[PDB]
DNA sequence: CGAATTAATTCG
DNA sequence: CGAATTAATTCG
């Protein structure tokens, strides 16, 4: 995934 | 594992 | 609905 916490 | 990052959740 | 807090994720 990308950086940081994911998108909900 | 920690900081860094990024977003979710909480709570006024 | 926003700032503060909490949480999930990557990289070194």
């Amino acid at each position: 995934k990308p950086r940081g916490r994911p998108k909900k």
